[PDB]
Order: structure tokens, then C-alpha cells, then sequence
């Protein structure tokens, strides 16, 4: 009476890939087979690409047969660039480099973007930039608030006048930009996102402490193609218990 | 019967500053003097920081005791960078590594930025980005055009579907890349130029045939205060005659 299960298959890959002198690194996830669709998973300000919640979304995309890359933005995690460097700006022309490497490789056939928070900031324009290329997209607790909060001259706590922006700003160990909070004013974020015509997952915890809810409603209102899907009490992050959640959601969008 | 006639005065310094791991080379030239005020000098699409007219305009400047910094933007002259990965947003991250370096110096008293074509757009949105510290503006045929011409789908002759554009176009027998197409299909020029409202002077040509005159009349109506000056029978470059034009209005503007 033996049973065998299978809960693992296929193969991964640590990428360098190159944007102005910047070495961006990553973790490419793929199944066995030939041809399968890609998703580009975007993390967080001051995450990296090995979070829990990214490292479970390869897994699952993977165990449907959905190929994952997940890269260090500039800044951030083993990739290259001072996180006083890093701009929104700057994240989104990593992105469009990641999307390139993606968009050339001969095993790939759909073209997908999950982006968590200043990540689904990041992956909201990117798609707004290549609507014709990208086919789904999943934002999770998107962001859009940097700017009402850099237009606001407080950010998640550090004050500042918002038209004598410093050179720098202390932030929780960190050094901030002055030029991540000056692109942040200005940001295009829903006239840009707005040009992505394709289906769209907007995934927001009830408990986020950290973006208001409002941000996720209007990608909502702006996007011909959205579902909100709002988790009872997940936190910001979804984590722990929350995190399960968040990559259901984001598998069963995803999935063929 | 004896005469002495200074023409040349000053120091020049050859420049290179780092942005993104990307080397950046310009040339400051500056009176003699313990404290001046500087020009940063933005060449145009396929030039370099050694055109006729920016050796000229800091030839003049330097006369008038003002210091001018000119570097090759990234893809172009001798700075670092493929002309295929360069695009307006990474010449304003270009732009603003030179104003924290003309910023960062003891010499320099107020910040002049000058730029010529797809320059004066750099100039202008820098100067939307940093209204409290830029004291005085000149567009010299500012290239706003760049925007309305990727929308349309054709750059001087180089044509392309602007809802599916490739990742590269020949271009003049370089290429130009998709990502400078799609951002320049998307850039707030006027929204952010705007928010600058210290003195501001356009030069333009009347018979500009690769930006339409009308670029510059609409920055003259967007800014607060703005002069416009329509040089009669001027062509895009201020080539022969129209030089000395373009370079008397420049200096006498930004001249303490
Ligand atoms: C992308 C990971 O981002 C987050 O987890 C939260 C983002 C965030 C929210 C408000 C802000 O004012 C902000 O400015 C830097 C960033
Ligand atoms: C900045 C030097 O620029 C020029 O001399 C002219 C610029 C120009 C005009 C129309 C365009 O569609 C364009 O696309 C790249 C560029």
C-alpha cells in the first residue's frame, strides 16, 4: 500500500541582468517543459526579492506550471546602487530590463506582473508602458500613497517640507533621497496605469496599517478589467497566516 | 602706441561624475573668482556637450563672470551608456547628478540651467523637480515635440506602430530604443515644468522644421514668468548667423 505525491518540480536559476552599469540580481523559478507563461514578482521599499510572500508565489505559480523571476531592485537586497540612489523612477527601468530578458527568452509565452506594494506601484505603470506586451497583472497592497504622502512632506513618519525637500533623509537606518521624494510629488501613477487594458487582480488587506484602502479602489475605478479582492484583517505584508491568502488569490489568477 | 586686448580669462577643468555606475564627461570653464554663479549647458537628441553653439554660450558666460558646466548626457559623446538604453527620464537622473555636483561646490552662488532641443525638455523638468533651487531657465527650441511625434508614431522619418512599438528602431543608422519611445509617450513635460516659477527665457527659430515653434510658444503660455524670443528665419540648430543670435540672448539673460 505505497503512495507517492508529487510537490516539487523543475528547476531554478540565480540571474544577473545589467541596467546602466547596475547588476540586478534574481531567482528564476521555472516547471518541466518546454513553453510555460512568465511572471516578474516585485517586491517592496526596503524588501527584497526572498520575502516569504515572493518565495511562496514562485512556488505555487510554479506548481501550476507558471515560470516566476524576482529580482533585487537597485537599492535593495544583493543587487547593486546606494538605497539613497533608488527612485520609483529608477525601479520601473530595472522592471522594463527584467521585462526585456523575460519578453527575449524562447521558452516563454505569456507575460504576467505581480508587484507588492511599492513593487505593485512599480509593476502598475510598467504595464501602463507595455499594455500591447504584458497580459495579467497582480498588484498587491499597491503603494500609490508615496506621493500623497511625499506631497504631504510625511513619509511613514519622517517630516520634512515638501518644497524644501533635503538632499537625504534619515529613514528607520536608511538614507532616502531627496530625488526619491521630488519624482514621488509628480509621480504619473494612475494616468500611466490606466493604458493597461488586460485583466487585473488588486489584492488588499482590511488591516492595512500602511497604504489606506483608498489607493486599491481607485486602480479599481480607473482599470476597464480590475477585481478587488479584499482579505479580512491581513496585515500590509501579508504575512504568517495572511500569506496563504494573498498567493491563492494570485495562483488562481495566474493559473492556465 | 602700445594695446592689450584680454580675449581669454579663467580655468577649465575636464569633469567626470558618476550616475548609476554610468561615467559622465563635461567640461567647466569658469571666470576668475573665489564665488560665481554656473550654468549647467544641455546639449540635444544625437549631439554632444561640444556643439557650435554650448562652446559658444560658455565662451560668452565665462566673459559675463558666470562658471557653465556641459556634460555628455548617457549614449552620447564620450559618457558611458549605449544610445539604445538612453531615454528623457535617465537624462533628467543624468541632469540631476549634475546639479547635486554644481549644488555641492563652495564657488557657486545661484544655478542657471540652460538646454537646447530634447536638452531644454531635460532642462525644464529638472527645473519642475528642483523650483527651489534653480534661480534662472533658458530653452533653446525646446524639443516638447519628442512626445506628441512618439504618440503619433514617427520620429523624424522613423516609423512605428505607437500602440505595439518594438524594442528598438534604426534610427540615422543607430538605434533607438522602444523604452525611449514609450516613456517619451507619457512624460508630464508642461504638468511639471510648471511648478517652476523663477525667470524663465525661450529662444526659439522661426523657421524651425524639426520642432514646430509652437513647443515654445506653449511653455511661454505654462510658465509664470517666461519671456519668449521668435529669432526671424532661425533653424533648429542656430546654425552661421542665428549662433550669435541665440548666444547674446542667452547671455544677456543669465548676465548679473
Ligand atoms: C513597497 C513597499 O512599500 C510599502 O510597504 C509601503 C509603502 C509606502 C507607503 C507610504 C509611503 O509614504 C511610502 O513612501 C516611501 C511608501
Ligand atoms: C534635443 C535635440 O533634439 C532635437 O534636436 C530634436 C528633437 C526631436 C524632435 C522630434 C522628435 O520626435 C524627437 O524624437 C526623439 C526628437
Amino acid at each position: 500500500g505505497t503512495t507517492e505525491n508529487l510537490y516539487f518540480q523543475g528547476s531554478m536559476s540565480r540571474i544577473t541582468i545589467e541596467r546602466d552599469g547596475l547588476t540586478l540580481v534574481g531567482d528564476r523559478e521555472e516547471p518541466f517543459g518546454e513553453i510555460y507563461d512568465m511572471a516578474i514578482l516585485m517586491h517592496g521599499f526596503t524588501a527584497n526579492r526572498n520575502t516569504p510572500l515572493l518565495r511562496q508565489i514562485a512556488d505555487n505559480l510554479r506548481d501550476e506550471n507558471v515560470a516566476s523571476v524576482r529580482f533585487d531592485f537597485n537599492g535593495h537586497g544583493e543587487s547593486d546602487g546606494a538605497f539613497e540612489d533608488m527612485t520609483v523612477c529608477n525601479e520601473i527601468a530595472d522592471a522594463q530590463k527584467i521585462l526585456e530578458y523575460v519578453r527575449t527568452d524562447p521558452h516563454v509565452r505569456n507575460i504576467f506582473l505581480v508587484g507588492h506594494a511599492q513593487g505593485g506601484v512599480v509593476a502598475s505603470m510598467l504595464a501602463g508602458l507595455y499594455p500591447d506586451i504584458v497580459k495579467k497583472v497582480v498588484l498587491l497592497a499597491p503603494a500609490a500613497q508615496l506621493k500623497d504622502d511625499a506631497l504631504n512632506g510625511d513619509t511613514q513618519g519622517a517630516t520634512y517640507n515638501p518644497e524644501h525637500i533635503p538632499a537625504a533623509i534619515p529613514f528607520h537606518g536608511k538614507k532616502l533621497g531627496g530625488f526619491y521624494l521630488r519624482t514621488a510629488q509628480v509621480l504619473p501613477i494612475y494616468e500611466i496605469a490606466k493604458h493597461y487594458t488586460n485583466p487585473v487582480s488588486i489584492i488588499v488587506g482590511s488591516n492595512d496599517q500602511v497604504v489606506a484602502p483608498k489607493y486599491s479602489k481607485k486602480y479599481d475605478e480607473v482599470y476597464e478589467n480590475s477585481e478587488l479582492h479584499m482579505v479580512p484583517d491581513a496585515d500590509h505584508s501579508f504575512t504568517g497566516q495572511y500569506k496563504d491568502s494573498a498567493v491563492d488569490l494570485t495562483a488562481e489568477f495566474l493559473k492556465p
